[PDB]
Formats: structure tokens, sequence, C-alpha cells
């Protein structure tokens, strides 16, 4: 039972309510807010918004992904909580079986901080991608960098 | 050590859906301009006069002429701004009525889904063998909290006013 | 202290997810489709729909009572269970410090069937009698009528 | 309507002893100095739900011929480290009928081969009933003589605790 | 950056808070009483039973390994719950920063749940050898059971 | 022109008076008391033992060196802060007007913490042996750990 | 690991409630006043105008550099005692990691006197070049000289 793992923590100007909501609650619609040359919609398709939630997220006709499917494990929006896991998506491939995130939140300032915690689970006796994990953490860093711009410059959203 | 004269105490225990962020700012550190601002017919202004809004800093809250009172000195004892922490004691001002030596505010706050959870905690201390009116006490609470509860309806309504 | 407890076991034809949206997910906002003229509005005035989650039903202006406000303690939607608080409002009288429902539906064939644990928690300032706790009931009671009728005549409904 | 009063006693101290060693005597180990220094107003003390740390509790017995009879404390937060602790008087029979509970923070600091301390203890009222300096000087008393009572044995012996 | 994980979850016949008392709170001693021929000494350099506790072990002096250090990131006493790093030792070969211990346990039946969590931190450059891995478990799993037995074999023992 | 200082960081369970009163104020009469086969004697020659204050220190017969004059420059007892220099004896080599030592320790639990700088002056034009300094802090902190391991025998010691 | 240590007394006409602001205090931004064509622009972009606050200053098009960034570790605007760090920057040759400034200015009538140690911290087995403490000690030794001109030039400012 071999599994990658990057646990790290980083901060915001952003406030953690509001970077929660756009990063986690409201992930599947804020992907397409910011990168609509990559993902043609995001949406639930299984749940009411808390625990045992399932969103699904297409790629535009035109990018090689199709689609992917989380569900959320556990979430706790009092204190920042959430633990979801992407189950099903051509993205996995035939060697990881499901990636599994867990974030916690916390105020510093006008501000916040944050735990993140990626874990990949192969396929019995398969190679976790180790590319496949900087490939991970590249396009979230990514998407939660050009999300707390938006934010910064739009005090108004989700504040 | 006949007495350590005793003091009054009000542990108070305070929750809003404003952001504690907000809240800090609001009524705390821009307090003695936020008090102007909400009630411009009691206080004609607030500016710190000594430090750089930090630590030991202290300023000049100053109510209207006609108004029975003038100015109010806050001190600055603690803060840790991240964790939305102050101790802040008021000294100069005859608020107190020639009789309190001062007024210990203690304030702990934190994050709650879209909110705030509060830890208030308002001491009361006296000069030399006096008395500390429970009257004043009534009134220190009580003018706080509609102070309070007016700032929050505003940060509610105007919701990017502070950062 | 003692508090009253109504206990229930009731059977209706709807499918208990039909239910189990209309009468605890969505009830604040369907309070006022099908008593208009007692509602002015339902609404989640904080949460995810999850646990904490607080709706706020308004009565008309005319009305003799004002609001409520639900805060729900735990839910499992999947198996339509739900514990779910009235903490205050103006239909609370002194006598009331909180009620507390207990619901539970599951299928029976093209229908459900539903148990019901209703109870009236005073506060220590006043006592529990059964005109109210009897009152509380026929309200809800009357409601679901009103609601099953409408979610046999269109089955489109949360379906 | 208003928020309920609750008296305060604020004290700053200094002793020419070490800190941590009063740490030990008239904080972390006041159950069983109490005795030693008054086994005639103490009969026992001890621990009876913990091992010292956050959450420990300890029980407080005076002789069968003392007007009062035991005494509990909890232990709400300790930073030994610093000479940091906050505990609290919850229950026993001192608790006069409109005490509820003592709190008491203290903090300890270095000062040479010595000490300086801030001491601030807080007495809580029960709905209704109303608490006095009865209650209050009498406790402030209690604590002080106690402690002069530890400074006297620290110093007349340079390894206990040392 | 990427860390070898390893979750396990088995479950023994012992009351939590009696495995949590000697598996983890008091492991230190314990471990002797394990191997008094493996192991020389179980000490605890500070931290009383309080979160940021370091421990400090050494076996016996034939033992080509000199010792293990142990932070305690966090213990839930009263929850079973703790998080330990293993952050110095000859244990701790020259290609690996530091092995975390994410432990929790709660009670089931007149038994116990056991999930626990291990990560390999390498340091910087390093793959971190996965025989350490294997090593690891093996090494601290044969003694998972000696201690599971014996405090079955005396239900006094930490009662 | 620019001279060396190295600043130093150390941890001792001996309690910062303890400490500071062997490491500094008697220190002139320890150093013969833990190395009597190095020195011969300790003693104040231009002081009362307050700030600007001389202690003269020769090395028994037989021995490289022949003796060492220091003057305390700086003393806050109550904080545990101390600023003394080194500026007269044949162990200061042809280079070097002066190495000057700066120590401030604090109280923690049973016991301290400390810091240590030794700024090492280079002579009138010439360079500083920084192979002196690697000789100086060895020797120091012997003499140190010697002191430690006594004090901690015998806690009577600078009580 | 050793350290380069500067221990520099200058005097000059020019008042200490002006040089310390500009020397020290408001140094960011003169820097900036003073050489137009070394720095194009420099901030403060963390803390708040007291310890512990950084500043960003920003070398122009043409120049090696483009930023250094340095850190308050202690201010007393009135004895005219700072302590601040030079922590991060490309200044920092490979061998420098950061360096320390303690100045004190003191009242000599209509003008100052004054105390400035620099040392120079090596990372960890890397030691300065004597190149890297000259040229820091001059173009800032420079700097305050035309400073001391700017000022005294015009007592309408800093005054
Ligand atoms: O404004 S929102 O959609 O709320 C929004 C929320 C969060 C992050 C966003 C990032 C980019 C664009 C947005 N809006 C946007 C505006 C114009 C065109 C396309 C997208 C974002
Ligand atoms: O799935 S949904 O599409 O919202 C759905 C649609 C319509 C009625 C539903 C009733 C109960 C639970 C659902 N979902 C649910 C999902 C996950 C966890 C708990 C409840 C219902
Ligand atoms: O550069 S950033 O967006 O800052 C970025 C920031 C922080 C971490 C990153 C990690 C991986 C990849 C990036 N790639 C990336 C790739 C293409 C475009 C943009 C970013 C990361
Ligand atoms: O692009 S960034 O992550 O910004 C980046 C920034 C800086 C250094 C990088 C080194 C390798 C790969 C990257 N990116 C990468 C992105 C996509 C696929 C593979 C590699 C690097
Ligand atoms: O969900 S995110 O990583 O945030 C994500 C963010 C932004 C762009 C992405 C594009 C492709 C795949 C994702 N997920 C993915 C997940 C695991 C492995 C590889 C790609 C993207
Ligand atoms: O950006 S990542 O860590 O890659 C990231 C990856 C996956 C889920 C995330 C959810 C929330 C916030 C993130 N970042 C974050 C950054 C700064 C502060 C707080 C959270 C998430
Ligand atoms: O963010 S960083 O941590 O520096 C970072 C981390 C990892 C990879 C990065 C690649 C490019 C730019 C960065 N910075 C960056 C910063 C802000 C916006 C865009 C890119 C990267
Ligand atoms: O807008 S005001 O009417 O002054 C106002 C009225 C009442 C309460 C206020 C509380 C905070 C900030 C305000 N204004 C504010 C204005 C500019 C900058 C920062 C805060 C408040
Ligand atoms: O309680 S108040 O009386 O308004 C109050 C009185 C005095 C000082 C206060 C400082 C901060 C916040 C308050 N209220 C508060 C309320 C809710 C949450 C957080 C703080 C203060
Ligand atoms: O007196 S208090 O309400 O405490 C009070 C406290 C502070 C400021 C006040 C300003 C105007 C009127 C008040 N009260 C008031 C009282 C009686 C008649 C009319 C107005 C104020
Ligand atoms: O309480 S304060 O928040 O500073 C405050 C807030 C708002 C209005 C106030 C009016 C008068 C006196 C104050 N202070 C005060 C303090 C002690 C006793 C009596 C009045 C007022
Ligand atoms: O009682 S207090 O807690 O102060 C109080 C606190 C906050 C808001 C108040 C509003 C109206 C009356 C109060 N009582 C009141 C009573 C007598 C005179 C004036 C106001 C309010
Ligand atoms: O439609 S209404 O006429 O409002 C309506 C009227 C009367 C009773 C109703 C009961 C349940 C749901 C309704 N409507 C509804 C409509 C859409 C979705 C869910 C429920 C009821
Ligand atoms: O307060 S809300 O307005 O929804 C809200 C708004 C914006 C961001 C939020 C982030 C986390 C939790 C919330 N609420 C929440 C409420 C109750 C229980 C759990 C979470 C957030
Ligand atoms: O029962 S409810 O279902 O919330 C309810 C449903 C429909 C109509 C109602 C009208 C008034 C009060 C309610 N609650 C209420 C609660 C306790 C006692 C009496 C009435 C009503
Ligand atoms: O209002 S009465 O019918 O008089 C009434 C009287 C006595 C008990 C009742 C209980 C539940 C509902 C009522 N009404 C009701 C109305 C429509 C459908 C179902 C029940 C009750
Ligand atoms: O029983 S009622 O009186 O309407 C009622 C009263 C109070 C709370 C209720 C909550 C859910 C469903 C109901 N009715 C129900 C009906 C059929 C099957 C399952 C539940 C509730
Ligand atoms: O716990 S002490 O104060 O340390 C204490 C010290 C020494 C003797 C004491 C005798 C009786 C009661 C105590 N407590 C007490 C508490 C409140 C009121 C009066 C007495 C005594
Ligand atoms: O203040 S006393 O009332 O005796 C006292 C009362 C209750 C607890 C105390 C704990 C530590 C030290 C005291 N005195 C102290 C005195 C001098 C220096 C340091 C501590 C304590
Ligand atoms: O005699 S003691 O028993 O200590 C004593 C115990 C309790 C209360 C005291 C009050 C005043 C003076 C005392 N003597 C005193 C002695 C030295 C310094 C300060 C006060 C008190
Ligand atoms: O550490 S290991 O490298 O697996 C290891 C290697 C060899 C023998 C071991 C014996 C006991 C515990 C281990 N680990 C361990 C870890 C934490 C607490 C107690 C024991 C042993
Ligand atoms: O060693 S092996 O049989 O290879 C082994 C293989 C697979 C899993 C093992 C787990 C624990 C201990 C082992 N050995 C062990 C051996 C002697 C005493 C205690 C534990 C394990
Ligand atoms: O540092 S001392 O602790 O005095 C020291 C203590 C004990 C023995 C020493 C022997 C030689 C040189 C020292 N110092 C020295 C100092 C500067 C340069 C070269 C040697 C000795
Ligand atoms: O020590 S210097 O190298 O000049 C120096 C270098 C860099 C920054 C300085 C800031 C204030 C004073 C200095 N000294 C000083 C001395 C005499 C007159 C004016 C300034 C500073
Ligand atoms: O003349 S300087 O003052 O340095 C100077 C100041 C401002 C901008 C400069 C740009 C390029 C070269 C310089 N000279 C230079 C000289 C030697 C080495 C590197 C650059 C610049
Ligand atoms: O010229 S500077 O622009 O500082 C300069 C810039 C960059 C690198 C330098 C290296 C050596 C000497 C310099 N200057 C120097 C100046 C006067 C006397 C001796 C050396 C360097
Ligand atoms: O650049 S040079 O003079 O060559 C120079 C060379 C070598 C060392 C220097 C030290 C300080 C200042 C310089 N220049 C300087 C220039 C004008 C006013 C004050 C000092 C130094
Ligand atoms: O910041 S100052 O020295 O005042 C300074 C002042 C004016 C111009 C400077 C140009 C380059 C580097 C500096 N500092 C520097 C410091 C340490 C090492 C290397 C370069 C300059
Ligand atoms: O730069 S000046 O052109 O004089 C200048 C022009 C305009 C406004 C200024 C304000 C402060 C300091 C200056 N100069 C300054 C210059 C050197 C050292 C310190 C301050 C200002």
């Amino acid at each position: 039972m071999a599994a990658y793992t990057i646990v790290k923590e980083e901060e915001s100007p952003i406030a953690p309510h509001r970077l929660f909501k756009a990063l986690v609650l409201e992930r599947h619609q804020v992907l397409v807010k910011a990168q609509p040359h990559v993902f043609k919609s995001g949406e639930i398709i299984e749940g009411d918004g808390g625990v045992g939630t399932v969103t699904k997220i297409t790629f535009v006709d035109g990018h090689p992904l199709t689609y992917m499917l989380h569900k959320f494990d556990e979430i706790d929006a009092a204190n920042f909580y959430c633990k979801y896991t992407l189950f099903e998506g051509d993205v996995l491939r035939d060697n990881i079986e499901k990636v599994v995130y867990e974030v916690k939140l916390e105020a510093v300032g006008g501000g916040s901080k944050g735990k993140i915690t990626v874990t990949y689970h192969p396929k019995p006796g398969c190679t976790v991608n180790e590319e496949e994990v900087k490939i991970g953490e590249k396009k979230a860093y990514e998407f939660y960098k050009q999300v707390e711009e938006y934010l910064a410059a739009n005090p108004e959203v989700f504040a």
C-alpha cells in the first residue's frame, strides 16, 4: 500500500471562509469561472451541498480530458474543514483508483492559513505517478492563485 | 495588603454574522474612528495621539461640547491582530466620573461559518478607597452593546467596508 | 426538567425522497407556496444545508405571528433522517425553550412510511401544557396533507 | 438584562525564592504543600483525576474539627515552562451559598536568583445570591499566609525543589 | 516533495483507553517491557503529557542503531487520537527527513478499531529507502500484538 | 577591519541565576575548582564586582599560557545579562586588541536557555586567526559542561 | 560558523530626529530619493511601521539586482536605537544569508554622533568574501554622505 502524499501549508491576503467557499464548496463552479478555456461546465449530481455531495466537472470538447467526479467525505464549514475525493474520471487513468484531498483553513488577520494534503490511492500493485503528482499540485496551485487574485480585487465576492 | 481593593468584572459571550477580521478592526483598532462615524452626534472625533496603531497605543476619544463629557483616553496593553486578541484600558477622561482608576477591556474573537464568536470581559478599577458604581457598569455595557449592534448592521449592509 | 413527547407513525403514498425534500430540506420554502396566506418568506440565514444550517420563515404582516428560525442538528438525507431544532421565534411561548422534531422515512412500494418524534422543551422559567403541544401537531399534520395533495397531483416535483 | 457581576482581585508580588520552586509549592503541589505547612488545619489533600496536566483535578480535606471539610480544584491551563497556570475552586464547603466558583490565574517571572508574580483571582456569584468581602478578604489572607509559610521553608532549605 | 504514506486499519480487543495509555501515551517505558533485549531505555525528555512531548529511546549497546526521538504533534487523550513524528535518530537514516505517525482509535463493542497513517518525508533530493517502510511496519506491528495479549491476559492493567 | 563575532544559543537544565553565577560572576574562582590542572588562581585586581571590574586568572606552571584579565563592561543580573571582555594575556596572540563576551540568559521550567556572542577584534593592521576561535569555544563549553554536571549533582551551589 | 562584524562610530551636525528617520525609519523611501539612478521604487509590503516590518527596495531596469527585503528585529524611535535584518534579496551572494544592522543615534547639540554594528552571517558552510563587506560598507556610507547634504541643505524637511 505505497501511497505518495503532499502535505503543505499556504497563506493568503484573502479571508478564510471566502477562500473555502471558492476553493472547496463552490470549486466545481469556480473552476469554470477562472479557466473557461479548459472547463465547459461544473455541477452537483448527487447531494444537497454537504457530506456525500458528488460533482461533475467537464472539460471543453477540445481538451484531452473528458470529466471528473469528486465526492465529499467530511465537511465542517464551521472550521473550514473538508476531505473530498476524486474517484472517477479519465485523468485518473488506469494506474490510480482515487485522489483524496483534505483541507484545513483558519484566519490570520483579514487573510487566511491552510493545511492542504493530497494522497494518491493506487490500484493493486501499481506505481503512483510521481509525475502525475507534480501535475496535480501544479494545476491546483495555479487555480488557487488565480482565484485569490480575482477575489482580492473583487472583495464583495463570497464576502 | 490589608486588602487588595476588590474589582468588578463582567464576562460576556457574544456572536455575529460579521467575520472576525471586520469586527476586530471596527471595534478595537479603528474603534476611535468608527465611534464618531457611527455616532457623530455624541463624538466629534477619535485620533491616535501616541504610538502607531499597535501595542502601548493610546487614543483620544472626543465627545461633543454640549454633551456632558469631552474626551476618553484608551491605552493598548496587548494585541495579536492575527488571532483577534486585545487588552485595551480606559484611563484618562471624565466618563469614569472622578472615581474609577480605569476600565479593563479583554477581547478574543474567532471565526465560525461566515461569522464570529466573542470573548469580552470588562473590569472596573477604582482609585484609592472608592466605590465601584453599579450604575456606570450598567451604562458601560449598554452603550457598547448598542454601539456594537449599530456597527454590525452597517457592516452586514455594506459588505466591503472593512479590509 | 421534563418535556411533552408526541411520537407518531404515519404512512403515505408519496415516495420518501419526495417528502423528505418537501417537508425537511425545503420545508421553509414550501411553507409559503402552500400557506401563502400565513407565510411571506422562507430562507436559510446561514449554512450550506449541511448540519449547522439555520433557516428563517416569516409570517405575513397581519399575522399575529412574526418569525421562526430552525437549525438542523444532523442529517442523513439519503436515508431520510433529520433531527431539527426550533430554537427561537415569535411562535415559541415563554413556556417553551425549543421544540425537537426527529424525522426518519422509509419506502413502501411506490409510497412511504415515517415515524415522527416531536418534543416540546420548556424554559426553567415555565412549564409545558397540552393545548399548545396539540396545536403544533395540527399545524404540521395539516401542512403535509396540503402537500401530499400536491406531490400526488404533480409527480415532477422533487422526483 | 445586564451581565452579572463577579469580583476580581489582581495582585503583583515579588519573591527572593527562585520561581520554579514556588511554582511547584503553591501551584503544582499546592494540595500537598498545604498539609505540610498547615497540618493543623488540613488532614490531607490529593489528586482524584489526571496526572498533573490540563484538566487535572485535586481534592482538599480539613481535619474533622474544622468548620470547613473539603475543597475541589481543576487545572484549566498549565504552561509550567513560563510559570502560568489557571485553576478553579469549583466544589467544597468553602463556597458560601453566594459563591459559585473561584478562578485563579498566576504568572511568575525570574528576577535574579528569585522571582516576580502577578496573581489574579476572580469570584463568581451564583444565580440570585450575591458575593461579599467576607469570603474574599478571608480568601485573600489565607492564600497569602500560606505562601509566606512556603517562602520561609523553601529558603531555609536550598535543595528542596532546587 | 512527495512522501511515502502507510495507512493501516486492524482493530484489537482492548478498550481504546487502555491501548492508548500503552501503545502511545506511555509507549516509551512499555517498549522495554516489550523487548528488554532490543530496548535499553524509554524516556520522556520533555512534555508533561503535554502536546509537544518529546521522548528519547536507545536500543541495547549491542544493537547497531543508537536511538529514536518522537514529538507528539497533538494528543486528543479524551478522544483517542494522536499525531506524532519520528524527528531524529540513527534509525532515521540519512535519506529520510521525518516519519509522521497519525493514529486514531475508538471503542467498538468491547474492542477497538485500528486505523493509523505513517508518512515518510525524505530529506531534500533523496528518494527515501522503501526498505525503511516494510521494516517500519513489521517492527511496530510485532510489538503491536505483544502489548495486546499481555493487556488481554491482565484486565487490571491501566483500567 | 571588520571583526569576527560567533553568535551561539544553548540550553542547560540549570537555572539561569545558577548558570549566570557560575559561568560569569564567580567564573574566575570556578575555573580553578573545575580545572585545577589547568588553573592556579582566580581573582579581582581592579573592581568591586560591579560594572568595570577586572579579574586575574593564572594558569598552573609549565603551561603554555600564563594568565588572562577580563573586564565586566555591563551587568544586569535581574535579567541575567552581562558584557565582559578579555583584553590581556599571552592567550591573545600578537593579533586582536580584545575579544568581547556578551551573555544573555532566560528562565525556563526548572532550567534555562542562553544567548552568547563572542566578538573577536583583530590587532592593529592584522587579520583574525579564526583558528583561535575554534579553540576558544571548545574549552569554554567544556568548562561549562563540567560546571553543568557539577551543579546538577550538588543542587546547593549558587542557589 | 564565524561572522564578520563592523564597529563604526560616526558623527554629523544634522539633527538625529531627521537622520534616524532618514537613515533608518524611512531609509526605503529615501534610498530611492538620493539615488533615483540606483533605485526606481521602494516600499513597505508587510508589517506596519514598527518592529517586525518588511521593506522592498526595487533597483532600476539597469541593475544586476532588482530588489532586497529588510526586517525590523527591533525599533525604538525615541532613544534612536534600531536593529533591522537584511533577510532576502539577490545582493546576498551564496556565501551570505543575512546582514544584521544595529544603529544607535545620540544627541550632540544641534546634531548627532552614532554607533553602527554591521554583522554578516554566512549560510551552512559558506564563508563571506572580504569583498562582500567593503561593498556594503561604502555605497551606504556614501548614501549617508549625500543625505548629510540633502538634509542640512534644507531644514524644511524631516524637521
Ligand atoms: O465573478 S465570479 O464568476 O463570481 C468569479 C468568482 C470567483 C473567481 C473568479 C475568477 C474569474 C472570473 C470570475 N468571474 C467572471 C467574471 C466575468 C467573466 C467570467 C468570469 C470569478
Ligand atoms: O441527491 S439529490 O439529487 O439532491 C436528490 C434529489 C431529489 C430528492 C432527494 C431527496 C433526498 C436526498 C437527495 N440527495 C442526497 C444526495 C446525497 C446525500 C444526501 C441526499 C435527493
Ligand atoms: O506558476 S504558478 O501559477 O504561480 C504556480 C505557482 C505556484 C506553484 C505552482 C506549482 C506547479 C505549477 C505551477 N505552474 C504553472 C504552470 C503554468 C502556468 C502557471 C503556473 C505553479
Ligand atoms: O510550469 S511551472 O510549474 O510554472 C514551473 C515553474 C518553475 C520551474 C519548473 C520546473 C519544472 C516544471 C515546471 N512546470 C511544469 C508545468 C506543467 C507540466 C510540467 C511542468 C516549472
Ligand atoms: O482539480 S484540480 O487539480 O484542482 C485542477 C485544477 C485546474 C485545472 C485542472 C485541469 C485538469 C485536471 C485537474 N485535476 C487533476 C486532479 C488530479 C490529477 C491531475 C489533474 C485540474
Ligand atoms: O492551493 S492548493 O494548496 O494547491 C489547494 C489544493 C486543493 C484544494 C484546495 C482547497 C482550498 C485551498 C487551497 N489552497 C490554499 C492556498 C493557500 C491558503 C489556503 C489554501 C487548495
Ligand atoms: O507563487 S510561488 O510560490 O512563488 C510559486 C510556486 C511554485 C511554482 C511557481 C511557478 C511560477 C510562479 C510562482 N509564483 C507565483 C506567485 C504568484 C503568482 C503566480 C506565480 C510559483
Ligand atoms: O461609512 S460610515 O458612514 O462612516 C460608517 C457608519 C457607521 C459605522 C461604520 C462602521 C465602520 C465603517 C464605517 N465607514 C467607513 C467609511 C470609510 C472607510 C471606512 C469605514 C461606518
Ligand atoms: O460585545 S460588545 O459589548 O459589543 C463589546 C464591548 C466592548 C469591547 C468590544 C470589543 C470587541 C467586540 C465587542 N463586541 C463583540 C460582540 C460580538 C462579537 C465580538 C465582539 C466589544
Ligand atoms: O443617558 S444614556 O441613555 O445612558 C446616554 C449615554 C450616552 C450618550 C447619550 C447621548 C444622548 C442621550 C442619552 N441618554 C438619554 C437619557 C435620558 C434622556 C434622554 C437621553 C445618552
Ligand atoms: O463604553 S464605550 O464603548 O467606550 C462607549 C461606546 C459608545 C458610547 C458611549 C457613550 C459614553 C461612554 C462610553 N463609554 C463608557 C465607558 C464606561 C462607562 C460609561 C461609558 C461609550
Ligand atoms: O439595558 S442595556 O443592556 O443597557 C441595553 C443594551 C443594549 C441596547 C439597549 C436598547 C434599549 C434599551 C436598553 N436598555 C436600556 C435600559 C435603560 C435605559 C437605556 C437602555 C439596552
Ligand atoms: O408549486 S406551488 O403552486 O407553489 C405549491 C402550491 C401548494 C402546495 C405546494 C406544496 C408543495 C410544493 C409546491 N410547489 C412547488 C413548486 C415547485 C417545486 C416544489 C414545490 C406547492
Ligand atoms: O455562514 S455562510 O453565510 O453560509 C457562509 C458564507 C460564506 C462563506 C462560508 C464559508 C464557510 C461556512 C459558511 N457558513 C456556514 C454556516 C453554517 C454552518 C456552516 C457553515 C459560509
Ligand atoms: O408546527 S410547524 O410545522 O412548524 C407549522 C406548520 C405550519 C403552520 C404553522 C403555523 C404557525 C406555527 C407553526 N409552528 C408551530 C410550532 C409549534 C407549535 C405551534 C405551531 C406552524
Ligand atoms: O383543523 S381540524 O380539522 O379541525 C383539526 C381538529 C383537530 C385535530 C386536528 C389535527 C390535525 C389537523 C387538523 N386539521 C386538519 C385539516 C386538514 C387536513 C388534516 C387535518 C385537526
Ligand atoms: O406527520 S406530520 O404531522 O405532517 C408532521 C409533523 C411534524 C413534523 C413532520 C416532519 C416530517 C414529516 C411529517 N409528516 C409525515 C407524514 C407522512 C409520512 C412521514 C412524515 C411531519
Ligand atoms: O485555598 S487557599 O486560599 O489557598 C487556603 C489556604 C490556606 C488555608 C485555607 C483555609 C481555608 C480555606 C482556604 N481556601 C479559601 C478559599 C476561599 C475563601 C476562603 C478560604 C485556604
Ligand atoms: O500571591 S499569593 O496570594 O500568595 C498566591 C495566591 C495563590 C496562588 C499563588 C501562586 C503562586 C505564587 C503566589 N504568590 C507569589 C508571591 C510572590 C512571588 C510570586 C508568587 C500565590
Ligand atoms: O504576617 S503574615 O502572616 O505574613 C500576613 C498574612 C496575611 C495577611 C497579612 C496582611 C498584612 C500583613 C501581614 N504580614 C505581613 C508580613 C510581611 C509582609 C507583608 C505583610 C499579613
Ligand atoms: O521504529 S522502527 O524504525 O519502526 C523500529 C525498528 C526496529 C525496532 C523497533 C522496535 C520498536 C518500535 C519501532 N518503531 C517505533 C516507532 C515509534 C514508536 C515505537 C517504536 C522499531
Ligand atoms: O518478519 S516477517 O515474518 O518477514 C514479517 C513479514 C510480514 C509482516 C510482518 C509484520 C510484522 C513482523 C514481522 N516479522 C517479525 C518476525 C519476528 C518477530 C516479530 C516480527 C513480519
Ligand atoms: O575562552 S575561555 O572560556 O576563557 C577559556 C576557558 C578555559 C580554558 C581556556 C584555555 C585557553 C584559552 C581560553 N580562551 C580563549 C579565548 C579567546 C581566544 C583564545 C582562547 C580558555
Ligand atoms: O554607520 S553608517 O555606515 O554610516 C550607516 C550605514 C547604513 C545605514 C545607516 C543608518 C543610520 C546611520 C548610519 N550611520 C551613520 C553614521 C554617521 C552619520 C550618519 C549615519 C548608517
Ligand atoms: O555605476 S553604479 O553606481 O554601479 C550603477 C548605478 C545604477 C545603475 C547601474 C546600472 C549598470 C551598471 C552600474 N554600475 C556598475 C558598476 C560596477 C558593477 C556593476 C554596475 C550602475
Ligand atoms: O564599485 S561598486 O559599484 O560598488 C561595485 C559593484 C559591484 C561589484 C563590485 C565589486 C568590487 C568592488 C566594487 N566597488 C568598489 C568601489 C570603490 C572601491 C573599491 C571597490 C563593486
Ligand atoms: O567610493 S570610494 O571613495 O572609492 C571608496 C573606496 C573604498 C572605501 C570606501 C568606503 C566608504 C565610502 C567610499 N566612498 C565615498 C565616496 C563619497 C563620499 C563618501 C564615501 C569608499
Ligand atoms: O543597503 S545599503 O547598504 O544601505 C545600500 C545603500 C545604497 C545603495 C546600495 C546599493 C546596493 C546594495 C546595498 N546594500 C547592500 C547591503 C549589504 C550587502 C550588499 C549590498 C545598498
Ligand atoms: O529627496 S528630495 O529631492 O530632497 C525630496 C524632494 C521632495 C520631497 C522630499 C521629502 C522628504 C525627503 C526628501 N529628500 C531626501 C533626500 C535625501 C535624503 C533624505 C530625504 C524629499
